């Protein structure tokens, strides 16, 4: 049983939390505030200007791998500006405030509605950034390597194309692109032990098909099949997920702990524990047990420094019940 | 891979940990110190006459359940006044201090050599007290129902045989006893998930990890290894050239065990049910502090560990016997 404590509330919808070497807390407002929590106390870190509508605005949050000596937070944002897009920025740390840097990587695709945005960026085992994008309700984005919708990009801290990614010499496929074939995945973690990357990712709602939610197995070059396939199929060609509800459980992010995979529950308002049993490239799900409820729907999950488990509550994004002190940031154990 | 930073040192052979709600830490030493850290600041919590000798003097610490609304500290030590002894003693927690309020459970072994006198004790999450006790090198002991030595013991708080105890209603046998066929055990860990409760002891090499069962027998000096044979118990992990175990205790999912001789923490990865484990590989995750003899996880959710490079079989270094915390 996990031990639950509130850590700061208020927040109106926390997308994503960084943890500074120094002990202070950054957390991502999808409205466009970053905040930064510590030793108690709640201040503005950056305002950044972001275009919030649907389920778009200040989402994925992230510090460079060799933090502070490289000072620099990024941050992936949909913004109007010039043009309505999604992009991923970098920040300059300044100590208690941040100032814009520059855009990484410009020209992730956004739509009026600011649905099926993705948005969720981490620097993986290798050093690189990864990022994951939604196909703004256009399915077929997805499918096209041309577009850069629908993927999971890996890119160098500077922005470029990783070394050694999936399609660098193919014409046509855009150069960032690590996997495709994805609706709106926004989750993202690393297994401990063999440094595979697993991703989190809404299924259909009536759009095509209900539920089906997932957590897929990320293979460099791999085709998770949307908008082609749902759930699990016999083609070779699309790779099934390591796991899918049927009955939809529409994920925020995930996260390893204490050797087992942990999914953060939006509509389903729970996060969930899946039992793994396996090896590298072999996988399964013994079984999914509750680990969180109670709390209303739940959106970032990450594991802090001190080995304890990080979440955060979604209840004022616009689909779920706003009640008093909501949006925390929730320590277990 | 954990991560391993001093909390205290300058200890003489911290053999067992117990944390105060109130965030204090209590330090057995087996000189016959109970020593509080709390507030960065090291104290003596109360001081205990002792037999030092040999592998005896004050092992084993456990607070109350209630504690403190039930103001009580367990120890487990060896003494020698009134007679040569092991015995459960219980204390008055003062707060900054302890003092003696009664002896809990008395007579059980203890010999001159001072060699397996069991110690460890800890309350199960039944509520009762289980206490662990070697056959102070007479074997045959352990499978003497009649005998207090060589055993896992279970008690309710006020030292009666807890309700329910496998050998009841058993003439000649000492209705204390929870499981026997022991050497000499000094670990106790309950699984997480299904209560189950799993010990760890030092054999001739032989070293195990044990499931124990109610009213189970872990065959020493009979069997020594795996078999199958109803009457005994084959044990959970057993170490071919030998690891002296300490005590054991179950993190992030895992089962560490503490190595002495080893000078090591070893990770147990299980797999299996409740009734059926196995170990699916062992690994090493603590190492380059000598002796380890206490492992327990702590109310913050780290793993804390001890040494006992100055317990008489070690290489002591300046500031050695400390209290570690990992991650
Ligand atoms: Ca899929
Ligand atoms: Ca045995
Ligand atoms: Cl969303
Ligand atoms: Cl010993």
């Amino acid at each position: 049983g996990l031990r639950v404590e509130e850590v700061v509330g208020g927040l109106e919808v926390p997308w994503a939390l960084a943890f500074l070497p120094d002990g202070g807390m950054l957390i991502a407002e999808r409205p466009g505030r970053i905040r930064l929590f510590r030793e108690g106390r709640l201040s503005t870190y950056a305002e950044l200007s972001v275009y919030h509508r649907g389920e778009s605005g200040l989402l994925g949050l992230a510090l460079h791998p060799r933090f502070p000596q490289e000072p620099y937070v990024y941050a992936y944002r949909t913004v109007a500006e010039g043009g309505l897009r999604n992009q991923v920025v970098r920040l300059r740390h300044l100590g208690e405030r941040g100032v814009l840097d520059r855009v990484v990587l410009d020209g992730i695709p956004a739509r009026p509605h600011g649905l099926h945005s993705g948005g969720r960026i981490a620097f993986g085992p290798d050093g690189m950034l990864y990022v994951t994008t939604g196909e703004v309700y256009e399915r077929e984005l997805a499918q096209d390597l041309a577009s850069l919708g629908g993927k999971i990009l890996r890119l160098t801290p500077e922005g470029e194309p990783a070394p050694g990614n999936p399609f660098l010499g193919r014409r046509g496929a855009r150069p960032e692109v690590y996997s495709l074939g994805h609706r709106n995945p926004q989750g993202l973690a690393w297994h401990p032990k063999t440094g595979e990357l697993f991703s989190s990712e809404h299924g259909p709602s009536g759009e095509q098909g209900y539920g089906h939610d997932e957590v897929n197995l990320i293979v460099p070059g791999g085709n998770y099949g949307w908008p082609r396939v749902v759930g699990r199929g016999n083609d070779p060609r699309y790779r099934d997920p390591l796991y899918f509800w049927p009955q939809g459980f529409p994920p925020g992010n995930l996260a390893f702990f204490r050797g087992d995979l942990y999914v953060a529950g939006l509509r389903g308002q729970a996060l969930l524990r899946l039992v793994l049993e396996g090896e590298r490239g072999r996988w399964r799900v013994l079984r999914v047990e509750t680990a969180l409820s109670g709390f209303g729907r739940l959106r970032e999950v990450q594991v802090g420094p001190d080995g304890a488990l990080y979440v955060t509550t979604s209840n004022r994004d616009g689909r779920g019940q706003v009640r008093p002190g909501d949006d925390r940031v929730l320590r277990l154990l």
